[PDB]
RNA sequence: UUAACUUUACGUUGUAGCUCCCUUUCUCGAAAGAGAACCGUUGCUACAAUAAGGCCGUCUGAAAAGAUGUGCCGCAACGCUCUGCCCCUUAAAGCUCGCUUUAAGGGGCAUCGUUUA
C-alpha cells in the first residue's frame, strides 16, 4: 500500500523508529509516521550487574543450605540407626535434647576420655556440621580472597603439623583463646579456617581413640557413614558434561570444540594474527612478506611473549611503519603483546621449575602431547580425575610437575580435529574462511514477520533485549503498514559496550565538554575584540592551527594569527574529498589559507602534490605531514595513495559491528522487505549519521525528553542512496567551486548560486520533523504542545503552508510507548532480618557493628539511657573522626567499670528501628521489610476509589489482599474491601493510567503506590523534565478523583483505549 | 562473552549456658560502698532457620503410619506450542429501546511454555 523505509535508532533502553515513504527512484518525500518505545535496559542499573546474577547466587545459596540440612538430618538418622541414638533426648521436631555447648571442648578432652553419647553425638554432629574447605588442578591460586582464605587453611593446617597440637579443636581453642578470645572466624577474615582433609583426619583420630576407651558404637557402619558423610560431595562438571554444555563443534559434529590452551588451538590463533597482520607506512598498507612471516613465526615460543616493539625489531622496520591496529596513542603501546603461547610457556616453565625440561631447547612433547595435557587439564577439576585421563600417556616425573603448577581454563569454537586439518593451510598464509572453504567447501527461508533473535548469535542480554524491542517495533510496523521497502538502522555505539566501557565513556564526555570550554576561554583571550563567543569551526581552526606549526599544509607560509577569523582568510579542507570518500572524520581535516584551497578542487593530496612522480613539492609536503603534532592514524589518511575508493565509502557509509552484522544478515534473510534487492537492510554510519543531522537542520538538545530517540531514525531513513548521490555530487561542485552563475550541466540545469545549501530530504525538512517529534516548531521548547491530532494538524498547515504532505490520515502526536511489567514474581522481602519482640511499639531491632554505624545510627541505640557513658563514649570518639566509623572504631572499643577501667570489647551493638509493616520470616522469629507491590486492586464505592497493595510475599502464599489502603492508618485499620465495591481494574508497574482530579487531567504510566498516604506516581509518556520531578508526577492523590481509569497501548505508540476488567484476577491459577 | 556450575566461611534472626556494662528496685553499711530480682543487653560458644512457599522418589505399610535419599523447585531472560487475561477485525442472527448470542481470524501480556533441574 506504501512504500516506505523503515528508520530504527536502537538504544540499550529505547527503540526510535520513523517511516518514511519513497518514490520510485528512492528519494524521500514524505514521513508517515514515527514513534519511540522505551524499556529496562537488560542489566542492573546501578552496578551493571547481570540481571539473573541475584537469582544465580540465591539458588546456590539456597541449594547449599539444602544440603546442609539433609546431611545433618542423615547424620541423626543414622545416629539413630546405630547405637547411640536416644530415642528419648529426640523430640517432636527430631533434634537432639539437652545437646551440649561445648563441642570443642569436648572435641580436646575426646583425646584423653570417652565421652558421654551425649557428647559424643555433639561433637559428631558438630564436625559434620562445620566440615572444612575442600580442595576442588589440584592444590592451588588464583583470586587474592580465595587465595587469603586458603592462607589461613595452609597457616593452620602447617600449625596442626609443626606445633604442639593433635586436632584442629585443640588448636583452636588453646591458642585461638589465648591470643584473640574466640575460635570461629569473623567478619570478613578467614584465619581460623580448616581444611576438610584435617578435619577427616581428626575424625578418625578421635574414633581410634574411642575404641581406645570404650564407646560402645565405633562401628563400621557408623564410623563408614559419618566419614561419607564428612567427605561427599556431588562431582563438579567433568569432561563429557562440559564438552555438551559448550557446543559441538560445526565442522566436526562428531568430536567437541578444543581447550584454548592446546597447542593447535595456539597456533591457530597466533596463525590467524600472523596473516592478519597489516604494515601501515606513510600512506601505504601492505601485508608481511614471507620473509617477514618466517622471522616472526617461531619467536613466541622461543621468547615468553612476542610484543609488537619486537617484531619492529625482528622485521626491518623503518621508523615510520607502524601496526595497523594497534592503539598507538600512548608511550608504551609496541610494549602490547602480539602473540603470547600462555599453554606452551605454562608447561615449559612448570618442568624447567622442577628439572624435566633443560630452558635451552624448546619443549619436546609433541604436538599431540601438548594437545592432551590441555584438553585434560581444562576438561577436569580434580587430581584424580586429571591422572586418570593423562597416565596412560605421558610420563609421571613431568606428569606430577604439571599438576602443581598448571591452571588451564577456556575453549575456542572450532575442534582439534578440524584444527588440525586447517592450520596446516594457514601456515601457508590463507587466512580462515579460505582455509574452511577448501577443506568444508560448503558450510534462509522468509516470512512476513521477523522471527524471535536467536539467543545463540546475541551473547549479550543488553543486546538481546535492544533486539528483541526492535523486532517488536518492526512486526507492530509491519502489521499497521505492511511491507518495507528496506529497514535502514542506526544503533548507539553504547549497544554492546561492556557497562565499565559505558561509563568511562559518560566521564571521557564529561572530561572533553570542560576541555573544550577551556579551549574557548583560550581562543577568547588569544583574540580578545573578539565579537561573541566561537564556534566549534573557529577553536578548531587554532586547534589545527596550534598542531602544524602556524604553518600552512599546502604552502607553508605562515597562517597569521590575528587573521584566523577573517572570513576566508583561512579554509579547513578535507584531506580526502568528501565526495569520493564519504570520510569526514578528523583525520581528514587540515588548516590551510585560502589562497591555495581555490587550486586544489576534488583532489587529494597525493594526485594535487604529484605522489606518483616522487615530486619535490610532494616530498615537501609529505614531510610538512610528517612533522606536525598529528596522530599517525591522521598522518597516514593524509597520503593514502592507493586505497579502494569504493569500498572505503562503503566501510565509511556503513557500520559493521557484530550487532550490525547480525542485524543485517538475519532480518535481510528472514523477514520481507519489498525492497529492490541487495543491500535491503543498511547500518548508517554514525558519523554520517551525526552529519546528516546537522545539516538537515535537526541537531537535538541532549536528553531533556524522551523523544529525541525518534529523530536519528527519520535521518537514517532518508540515508537512501538517491539522497546520497545527490549529496555525493553536491560536495563535488562545492569541491571545484563552481557556485557563480554556472549550469549544473546534469539533469537540473540550475543556477550555481553562491548560497546553494546542502541538498536536504525536501524542503522544511527540519520543521517539519521537530513539529512531528516534539509537537513544537524548533527553537521554541516554551511553546505548548499540540497534543492532539488537531492541533498537529492545524500546526502542520500554519507553519507549513507550502507544504501540504505535511497533512494527511497518518500524522498523530508522538506518544512513547513503555514496555509494560506484570510479571508476578520476584524478591518476597528485604534481606535484612530483624527482631520481631518489640513490634507492637512500632520498632524493630537490629545488630549494627561500629565499623557501620554512625551518629545517626547511635541515636537509636537501644540501651542510649541505660548505658549513658558507653553512649557519649562512642558519640565522642565518633565526633573526633566526623562519621567516617571505619576510621572511628578501627582501634578495639571498651566498655569501663565504674573505677574507669578497660572491661569487655564492643563489635556490634543493638538498634531500634522503624517497623511498621514487614514479612515474617525465618520461622515467625524475623521480621523483614516488605518487598515492592507487584499489583494495586482498585475498587470504588461512593464515586471515591480503594487501592488494595499486592506484595509477592501474598502471590506466593495465595492469599488475595483484604484491605486497602487508608493514609495514616497503620494496616490493622485499614478499610476492609467486601461485596459493597465495585472493582474495577488491576494496576502492574507501567500500566497507563488517566486520572481526572478536579484541577488537571494527568495521563501516563503507574510507576508507584505510596503506602502511607495511598497516592501514586506516574511518569509522563516521554518523561519531559519540565513536568513533575524528572517527568514524574509525585503523590497524585486518587481517593478523591472524579475518574480513575487504566488504559491500553501499543508497541508503537498507537491504540489508546481504556480497557474494563470483567473479574478481580486472582493471584494464584 | 553469555548463562549454568562443587564447597567452605561469614552475616542476620530466635533460643540456651557462661560473661561486660547498667536503668528501676530490695538487703547489708556510719560511710566508702558492696550483695541479690525482673528486664535491657556486651562478648564467647552451640543448635535452629536462612526468601515468603511448594514438592519428589524408594522401601515396609491392608491402609490410614513409618523408615528414607550425593533428594528437587522457588527473586531471571526469552517466547507463544498448551492454557488464562486483555484487545482488535470480519460475518450472521436477534432482547429491546446499546446489548446479547454465534462463527472465523488477528495481536498483545502472563499466574502459561522453554531454558530447567
Amino acid at each position: 500500500s506504501i512504500n516506505y523505509i523503515l528508520g530504527l535508532d536502537i538504544g540499550i533502553a529505547s527503540v526510535g523508529w520513523a517511516m518514511v515513504e519513497i518514490d520510485e527512484e528512492e528519494n524521500p518525500i514524505r514521513l508517515i509516521d514515527l514513534g519511540v518505545r522505551v524499556f529496562e535496559r537488560a542489566e542492573v542499573p546501578k552496578t551493571g550487574d547481570s540481571l539473573a546474577m541475584a537469582r544465580r547466587l540465591a539458588r546456590s545459596v539456597r541449594r547449599l543450605t539444602r544440603r546442609r540440612a539433609h546431611r545433618l538430618l542423615r547424620t541423626r538418622r543414622l545416629l539413630k540407626r546405630e547405637g547411640v541414638l536416644q530415642a528419648a533426648n529426640f523430640d517432636e521436631n527430631g533434634l537432639i535434647k539437652s545437646l551440649p555447648n561445648t563441642p570443642w571442648q569436648l572435641r580436646a578432652a575426646a583425646l584423653d576420655r570417652k565421652l558421654t553419647p551425649l557428647e559424643w553425638s555433639a561433637v559428631l554432629l558438630h564436625l559434620i556440621k562445620h566440615r572444612g574447605y575442600l580442595s576442588q588442578n589440584e592444590g592451588e591460586t588464583a583470586d587474592k580472597e580465595l587465595g587469603a582464605l586458603l592462607k589461613g587453611v595452609a597457616g593452620n593446617a602447617h600449625a596442626l603439623q609443626t606445633g604442639d597440637f593433635r586436632t584442629p579443636a585443640e588448636l583452636a581453642l588453646n591458642k585461638f583463646e589465648k591470643e584473640s578470645g574466640h575460635i570461629r572466624n569473623q567478619r570478613s577474615d578467614y584465619s581460623h579456617t580448616f581444611s576438610r582433609k584435617d578435619l577427616q583426619a581428626e575424625l578418625i583420630l578421635l574414633f581410634e581413640k574411642q575404641k581406645e576407651f570404650g564407646n560402645p558404637h565405633v562401628s563400621g557402619g557408623l564410623k563408614e557413614g559419618i566419614e561419607t558423610l564428612l567427605m561427599t560431595q556431588r562431582p563438579a562438571l567433568s569432561g563429557d558434561a562440559v564438552q555438551k554444555m559448550l557446543g559441538h563443534c560445526t565442522f566436526e559434529p562428531a568430536e567437541p570444540k578444543a581447550a584454548k590452551n592446546t597447542y593447535t588451538a595456539e597456533r591457530f590463533i597466533w596463525l590467524t594474527k600472523l596473516n592478519n597482520l597489516r604494515i601501515l607506512e606513510q600512506g601505504s598498507e601492505r601485508p608481511l612478506t614471507d620473509t617477514e612471516r618466517a622471522t616472526l613465526m617461531d619467536e613466541p615460543y622461543r621468547k615468553s611473549k612476542l610484543t609488537y616493539a619486537q617484531a619492529r625489531k625482528l622485521l626491518g622496520l623503518e621508523d615510520t611503519a607502524f601496526f595497523k591496529g594497534l592503539r598507538y596513542g600512548k608511550d608504551n603501546a609496541e610494549a602490547s603483546t602480539l602473540m603470547e603461547m600462555k599453554a606452551y610457556h605454562a608447561i615449559s616453565r612448570a618442568l624447567e621449575k622442577e628439572g624435566l625440561k633443560d630452558k635451552k631447547s624448546p619443549l619436546n612433547l609433541s604436538p599431540e602431547l601438548q594437545d592432551e595435557i590441555g584438553t585434560a587439564f581444562s576438561l577436569f577439576k580434580t587430581d584424580e580425575d586429571i591422572t586418570g585421563r593423562l597416565k596412560d600417556r605421558i610420563q609421571p616425573e613431568i606428569l606430577e610437575a604439571l599438576l602443581k603448577h598448571i591452571s588451564f581454563d577456556k575453549f575456542v569454537q572450532i575442534s582439534l580435529k578440524a584444527l588440525r586439518r586447517i592450520v596446516p593451510l594457514m601456515e601457508q598464509g590463507k587466512r580462515y574462511d579460505e582455509a574452511c572453504a577448501e577443506i568444508y567447501g560448503d558450510h534462509t527461508e522468509e516470512k512476513i514477520y521477523l522471527p524471535p533473535i536467536p539467543a545463540d548469535e546475541i551473547r549479550n542480554p543488553v543486546v538481546l533485549r535492544a533486539l528483541s524491542q526492535a523486532r517488536k517495533v518492526i512486526n507492530g510496523v509491519v502489521r499497521r503498514y505492511g511491507s518495507p521497502a528496506r529497514i535502514h538502522i542506526e544503533t548507539a555505539r553504547e549497544v554492546g559496550k561492556s557497562f565499565k566501557d559505558r561509563k568511562e565513556i559518560e566521564k571521557r564526555q564529561e572530561e572533553n565538554r570542560k576541555d573544550r570550554e577551556k579551549a574557548a576561554a583560550k581562543f577568547r583571550e588569544y583574540f580578545p575584540n573578539f565579537v561573541g563567543e566561537p564556534k566549534s569551526k573557529d577553536i578548531l581552526k587554532l586547534r589545527l592551527y596550534e598542531q602544524q606549526h602556524g604553518k600552512c599544509l599546502y604552502s607553508g607560509k605562515e597562517i597569521n594569527l590575528g587573521r584566523l577569523n577573517e572570513k576566508g582568510y583561512v579554509e579547513i579542507d578535507h584531506a580526502l574529498p568528501f565526495s569520493r570518500t564519504w570520510d569526514d572524520s578528523f583525520n581528514n581535516k587540515v588548516l590551510v589559507l585560502g589562497s591555495e584551497n581555490q587550486n586544489k578542487g576534488n583532489q587529494t593530496p597525493y594526485e594535487y602534490f604529484n605522489g606518483k612522480d616522487n615530486s619535490r613539492e610532494w616530498q615537501e609536503f609529505k614531510a610538512r605531514v610528517e612533522t606536525s603534532r598529528f596522530p599517525r592514524s591522521k598522518k597516514q589518511r593524509i597520503l593514502l595513495q592507493k586505497f579502494d575508493e569504493d569500498g572505503f565509502k562503503e566501510r565509511n557509509l556503513n557500520d559493521t559491528r557484530y550487532v550490525n552484522r547480525f542485524l543485517c544478515q538475519f532480518v535481510a534473510d528472514r523477514m520481507r522487505l519489498t525492497g529492490k534487492g541487495k543491500k535491503r537492510v543498511f547500518a548508517s554510519n554514525g558519523q554520517i549519521t551525526n552529519l546528516l543531522r546537522g545539516f538537515w537542520g535537526l541537531r537535538k538538545v541532549r536528553a531533556e525528553n524522551d523523544r529525541h530517540h525518534a529523530l536519528d531514525a527519520v535521518v537514517v531513513a532518508c540515508s537512501t542512496v538517491a539522497m546520497q548521490q545527490k549529496i555525493t555530487r553536491f560536495v563535488r561542485y562545492k569541491e571545484m567551486n563552481a557556485f557563480d552563475g554556472k549550469t549544473i550541466d546534469k539533469e537540473t540545469g540550475e543556477v550555481l548560486h553562491q548560497k546553494t545549501h546542502f541538498p536536504q530530504p525536501w524542503e522544511f525538512f527540519a520543521q517539519e520533523v521537530m513539529i512531528r517529534v516534539f509537537g513544537k516548531p524548533d527553537g521554541k521548547p516554551e511553546f505548548e504542545e499540540a497534543d492532539t491530532l488537531e492541533k498537529l494538524r492545524t500546526l502542520l498547515a500554519e507553519k507549513l503552508s507550502s507544504r501540504p504532505e505535511a497533512v494527511h490520515e497518518y500524522v498523530t502526536p508522538l506518544f512513547v510507548s513503555r514496555a509494560p511489567n506484570r510479571k508476578m514474581s520476584g524478591q518476597g522481602h528485604m534481606e535484612t532480618v530483624k527482631s520481631a519482640k518489640r513490634l507492637d511499639e512500632g520498632v524493630s531491632v537490629l545488630r549494627v557493628p561500629l565499623t557501620q554505624l554512625k551518629l545517626k545510627d547511635l541515636e537509636k541505640m537501644v540501651n542510649r539511657e541505660r548505658e549513658p557513658k558507653l553512649y557519649e563514649a562512642l558519640k565522642a570518639r565518633l565526633e573526633a573522626h566526623k562519621d567516617d566509623p571505619a576510621k572511628a572504631f578501627a582501634e578495639p572499643f571498651y566498655k569501663y567499670d565504674k573505677a574507669g577501667n578497660r572491661t569487655q570489647q564492643v563489635k556490634a551493638v543493638r538498634v531500634e528501628q522503624v517497623q511498621k509493616t514487614g514479612v515474617w520470616v525465618r520461622n515467625h522469629n524475623g521480621i523483614a521489610d516488605n518487598a515492592t507491590m507487584v499489583r494495586v486492586d482498585v475498587f470504588e464505592k461512593g464515586d471515591k476509589y480503594y487501592l488494595v497493595p499486592i506484595y509477592s510475599w501474598q502471590v506466593a502464599k495465595g492469599i488475595l489482599p483484604d484491605r486497602a489502603v487508608v493514609q495514616g492508618k497503620d494496616e490493622e485499620d485499614w478499610q476492609l474491601i467486601d461485596d459493597s465495591f465495585n472493582f474495577k481494574f488491576s494496576l502492574h508497574p507501567n500500566d497507563l493510567v488517566e486520572v481526572i482530579t478536579k484541577k488537571a487531567r494527568m495521563f501516563g504510566y503507574f510507576a508507584s503506590c505510596h503506602r502511607g498516604t495511598g497516592n501514586i506516581n506516574i511518569r509522563i509518556h516521554d518523561l519531559d523534565h519540565k513536568i513533575g520531578k524528572n517527568g514524574i508526577l509525585e503523590g497524585i492523590g486518587v481517593k478523591t478523583a472524579l475518574s480513575f481509569q487504566k488504559y491500553q497501548i501499543d508497541e508503537l505508540g498507537k491504540e489508546i483505549r481504556p480497557c474494563r476488567l470483567k473479574k478481580r484476577p486472582p493471584v494464584r491459577s
